[PDB]
């Protein structure tokens, strides 16, 4: 719906602790 | 202490990500 939206990745800060 | 406080549940986004 938003006009002009681009594609990018939003990294989750919980992942580094979840993996380790 | 708070006058008029009602009872409800608060969803925790941490628990489902941590469990999975």
């Amino acid at each position: 719906v938003v006009i002009g939206i681009v594609n990018n990745t939003v990294y989750d800060p919980l992942q580094p602790e979840l993996d380790s």
